């Protein structure tokens, strides 16, 4: 006679914690900002950001891939 | 006689925590912002952002993929 | 005689928490913003944003894909 | 007999063409951003041409004439 | 017998073409950003041309004329 | 017998072409950023051409003329 018990158990965690997690920002102060501009010429694309206080979080990553395969073959 | 008991168990977690999670911002202050501009020429695309206080969160990521194959073959 | 019991069990979790979750913003203050412009020329597309206080959350991500396959083959 | 046959069938399908001046041009969004002239006096006398922020398209065509002369003669 | 046959069948499919001046050009967003003239006086006299921030397209075509002369003669 | 056959069938498919002046050009976003002239006086007299931040396209074509002369003669 033949008996096969196939009882694998998975309690695993796969976790990503990406970016700005659990931070404390107590009374942050951005200074006064002045941008005085005159007599400028731009021949191509301009990207401009002006400001006193920025919090920027960018997360292209932190993705998870889990692949699992179970094969039982008898004869 | 043959007996097969295929009873795999999965309690697993796959998780993404991506971006700005659980932060405290207490009285954040952006300063005064002045942008004085005169006599400017732009020949191509302009993107402009002006402001005192910004919170920006961008998440292209944090995606999960799970794949799970079960095969039992007898004879 | 042959007996096959096929009883795989899935209690697994796949989760995305993407963007701005569970944050505290206590009395955020944007400053005064002034944008003074005269005698400007733009030959191509302009995108402009002006303001004192921004909260911006953008989530192209945080997607979940789950694939599960069960094959039982006898003879 | 000593017969004579003359067939005079010249054929003209030719083209004479003049394309003179400003033809088939594209002017897409022409013009300056800001033009400013600041004075206490503008004093213009005796054959002055002044252009301030103007757009001018000027075409003069004294030419582009076509002359075609054709002569046919059959003498027996 | 001592006969004569003449078959006079010249063919002209020729083209004479002039393309003279400003043809098929693209002007896409021409013009300066800012032009400023500051004075207390502008004093222009006796054959002055002044251009301040203007755009001019000027085409003069005294030429581009076509002359075609064709002559055919058959004498028997 | 002593007959005579003449077949006169010249064929002209020729092209005579002049392409004279400003043809097929692309002018994409031409113009300066800032032009400033600051004075107390501009004083222009007696055959002055002044250009301040202007764009000029000027095409003169006295030429580009075509002359085609063709003569055909058959004498028996």
């Amino acid at each position: 006679s033949v008996q096969i018990v196939y009882k694998p158990v998975d309690l695993s965690k796969v976790t990503s914690k990406c970016g700005s997690l659990g931070n404390i920002h107590h009374k942050p102060g951005g200074g006064q900002v002045e941008v005085k501009s005159e007599k400028l010429d731009f021949k191509d694309r301009v990207q401009s950001k002006i400001g006193s206080l920025d919090n920027i979080t960018h997360v292209p990553g932190g993705g998870n891939k889990k692949i699992e395969t179970h094969k039982l073959t008898f004869r």
